[PDB]
């Protein structure tokens, strides 16, 4: 039968599942590890015990216990990021879309889902990959991995609850996918690891990791890098965290194994609930429970690393959306709200850049309000709404995936990088949020071929050749066709820097993407901030 | 006699003068102090005794002790800045030009020369008074003072040699234009006094200085403003200044008298020889002996006296031209020369940054740079060479008079505002210099009405129009005419804070002269040099 695989795990029965009028196989909710409940709680995962008998993989497991959106209920452009299956701690399993007939040996491609280290699940209908596995003929595997404290809580030094736990289930799920992905008919040699936010920082992360460097091929990040100030913290800082944490639930601080033993007997929504009480200062895009610097996973900071090249060297792909900053400033921010222009104050702008660089000091924040206010017209409440988007955007994703990819090409065999900024016709967000976080991985997974969505046929078109870029790099290493009629996505190079717009136009090289604002970030404040 | 005038000085005898195929009467050299010459150097000015018989004002006086330009030797453009009249401390007279038949009580305009306060003549070429006198109908003075030691060297708590008596010299001579000018057919009523560079700065100088607040009636202020960074200095500083000159010619140094004593031995040229010595950096658009801020001709600082309100409430008129900076670029930075277009490399740009803002630390000289420099295109060489230029006019001469005329309005009787961007169609400069430090003088003072000089005829109708424009402000505390029907030049106000363009297209009215770059001259910089 083309739908039951004898992997080293045991047996797996799959699906035969609809997709544009033809079929595909899928095997939904297949275990890698064993589930990390009771004292396994906050700890390393584990294998999974191999099963006698067949394992029925019809249908998407449970997602991970998370905080979920409540903002504004019955609304799709919230809810089609939260959980929609039963959240529990047993939830590490991945899912494979297979072509069919099944293949030999093709192309891999394994996708890790964002949502700031706080949530996520792979089981959204934005993140289905038959679409994807059927036009590219591409084996396509989800995973999943803790989120929140059950992932990242951190008291280094402790076996108990090391931190890093997370990543540790993503690096066991890409260790599963190496052994037994063959029996799929995928090529092991050929696996990308892809991407957003969260999970374009953990692709990231897993280049940088000597641990996980040796289980994938080539990598795509979107809208996330690994140096990204929300994406880890100090030691130090994660200890503070998780006692403060212990703090919000009554626990015995006296020692690591007082608190952690509080910790583990508390229902997972009490933890859930205090979560956003530790942050140390008011801010948006920042996040409690995310990896930590710990010497092990990391051997050194981050910025040594990609100074002396210790990191995987391979071909990558990776760009950003327009408008970054937008979904934050609604949810954050004073006088943003979703169904009005959100015309922004002078002063709900210096508001919003206090909140926006949380660590800065009063000279910091001077720099920036000058960096992005018009003097000419600084009542003008569009220029002020907008430039306070450019600098949630550049400060969190652009500038710190932009100083990632300069660094990393000085020694990486082959770059190419994008800007994505399409507005979908479809949106139901405000015209104000411009191009979204996390709206372009509708087109990478090619939800525009489904006629029932209501998209346009130029985006029909745009998803199409984003799906064959993103499959024809996982395959060769190059988002080109070599020898073919169509427009060239030049290499990324330390010299020219180039990259290209992702939109229903005609493709347009540029060069240096938003150099201006990213010396600002990258060179001069963080000097600015060492000095004072 | 038309040419005989009797003063409280006592009687002078001047000389008929053709202009313009008419004739008016000069009456030149007359004295307004006692020689500053022996014991008298260093010192506040005397009165001049007066004379019995007939004083022969009929030819120029003698222009004071200077450095004199010898970079280009027959060269106009640098020559015509230089002394035309033989050098000597005995130099404390003024000129007066007077229209014919004799006026009563007609409005009086007095000239301030630049020259950052090390050199400038009364005498020069290119401030003969005839024209403005002729064609406005004013009675047109021009006065002279000490510069460089001789004006400024500052030994504060000696009596010896105090400090700014090269701004007495300017104080006593509006004190005998007070006295005398109604003897020429001049309004001791409606006095202006006008000037350029340190000539500007000095304007404001007497407008701030309690002393010489009642000596005029309204001003004019053209590229300069007392609150420049090259203006002024602290005491300490030019008691340092002061005893490093003693140092260089091997005085005495146990005490003010020994230093002093030793400094009056010199002859003039011992002390312009070593006068640059003196300076404490490496530094263009800086000067070795300025005003100094010395509690009895200012009585508290610049800024507390700005803030505060401290100073004569009257009309003012002022502004700037386009390309202050060239001048200063071209003696002092490497990379620029007269002769080429001096297109400089990023390396020349940064020691040009070094250069310009002496007193900044490196987070300083990055916060510039960064303002300054185009990342998209940072090798290109015009854009360096033109940045730098903005640079040194932003900082030395259009953000300080910015800062001045915004602190002035809110207590002054009405301000207006120019910024002067006509590029000459003779001018003897290179191009890239562009409108230079001192080229507007020449349109103020009508020298494009003489044919001979070859202005086109668009260059004498801006002339005319800009003396119009002074002298109608001189008379009036308004450059337009009401009830006309040409363009209003519209009042500067705290709230709209409107300019005009001046050069020979139609008039345009904008807001805000340089406001983007002036923020960060006169808040972000000064903030975060006081925080490292
Ligand atoms: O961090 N990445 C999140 C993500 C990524 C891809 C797609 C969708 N999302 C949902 C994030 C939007 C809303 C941000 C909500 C942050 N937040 C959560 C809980 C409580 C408060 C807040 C923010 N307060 O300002
Ligand atoms: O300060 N204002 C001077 C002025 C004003 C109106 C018209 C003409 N000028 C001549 C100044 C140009 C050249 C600057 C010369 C400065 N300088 C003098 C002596 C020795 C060295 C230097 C500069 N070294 O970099
Ligand atoms: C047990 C088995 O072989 N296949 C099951 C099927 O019976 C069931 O309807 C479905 C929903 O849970 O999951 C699959
Ligand atoms: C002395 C007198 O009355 N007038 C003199 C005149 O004789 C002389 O030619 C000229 C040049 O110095 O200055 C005037
Ligand atoms: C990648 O590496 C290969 C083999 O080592 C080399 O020949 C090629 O030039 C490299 N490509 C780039 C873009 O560096
Ligand atoms: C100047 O002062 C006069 C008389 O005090 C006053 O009436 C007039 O409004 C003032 N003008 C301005 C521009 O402030």
């Amino acid at each position: 039968s083309e739908l039951l695989v004898n992997t080293k795990s045991g047996k797996v029965m799959g699906t035969r599942v609809p997709v544009l009028s033809s079929h595909i196989s899928a095997f939904l909710g297949i275990p890698f590890a064993e589930p990390p409940v009771g004292n396994m709680r906050f700890r390393r995962p584990e294998p999974k015990k191999p099963w006698s008998g067949v394992w029925n993989a019809s249908t998407y497991p449970n997602n991970c216990q998370q905080y979920v959106d409540e903002q504004f209920p019955g609304f799709s452009g919230s809810e089609m990021w939260n959980p929609n299956r039963e959240m529990s701690e047993d939830c590490l399993y991945l899912n494979i879309w297979v072509p069919s007939p099944r293949p030999k040996s093709t192309t891999v491609m394994v996708w890790i889902y964002g949502g700031g280290f706080y949530s996520g699940s792979s089981t959204l209908d934005v993140y289905n990959g038959k679409y994807l596995a059927y036009t590219e003929e591409v084996v396509l595997v989800s995973l999943s991995y803790r989120v929140g404290a059950f992932g990242f809580l951190a008291l280094h030094g402790s076996q108990e609850a090391p931190g890093n736990v997370g990543l540790l289930d993503q690096r066991m799920a890409l260790q599963w996918v190496h052994d037994n992905i063959q029996f799929f008919g995928g090529d092991p040699k050929t696996v990308t690891i892809f991407g957003e936010s969260a999970g374009g920082a953990s692709v990231g992360m897993h280049i940088l990791s000597p641990g996980s460097r040796d289980l994938f091929r080539r990598a795509i990040l979107q809208s996330g890098s690994p140096n990204c100030p929300w994406a880890s913290v100090s030691v130090a800082e994660g200890r503070r965290r998780a006692v403060e944490l212990g703090r919000n639930l009554n626990c015995n601080l006296n020692s690591d194994e007082e608190l952690i033993h509080c910790l583990r007997e508390k229902k997972p929504q009490e933890l859930i609930d205090v979560e956003w009480n530790v942050l140390p200062f008011d801010s948006i895009f920042r996040f409690s429970f995310v990896p930590v610097i710990d010497g092990e996973f990391f051997p050194t900071s981050l910025e040594s690393m990609l100074n002396s090249g210790n990191f995987k060297k391979t071909q990558i792909l990776l760009g950003v959306n327009k408008d970054e900053g937008s979904f934050f400033l609604l949810y954050g921010a004073p006088g943003f709200s979703k169904d009005s222009e959100s015309k922004i104050s002078r002063e709900d702008f210096m508001s919003g850049v206090k909140l926006s660089v949380p660590h800065a000091n009063d000279l910091g924040l001077d720099a920036v309000t000058l960096q992005y206010t018009d003097w000419m017209d600084d009542n003008n409440g569009i220029k002020n709404r907008d430039g306070l988007d450019d600098i949630v955007g550049d400060h969190n994703v652009i500038c710190p995936l932009m100083h990632f990819v300069n660094k990393y090409t000085k020694f990486g065999n082959g770059t190419y990088l994008y800007f994505f900024n399409h507005r979908a016709s479809n949106l139901v967000w405000p015209e104000w949020m411009g191009v979204i976080h996390g709206y372009e991985i509708e087109f990478v997974f090619g939800l525009p071929l489904v006629k029932e969505l209501n998209y346009t046929a130029e985006e029909e078109a745009l998803s199409r050749r984003i799906m064959h870029y993103w499959a024809t790099f996982a395959k060769t290493g190059n988002p080109n066709e070599p020898h073919s009629q169509e427009s060239k996505w030049p290499l990324f190079t330390t010299k020219e820097q180039k990259f290209i717009d992702l939109n229903t136009e005609p493709m347009k090289v540029h060069q240096r993407l938003r150099v201006q604002m990213c010396v600002f970030w990258n060179q001069f404040l963080p000097k600015l901030l060492n000095a004072t």
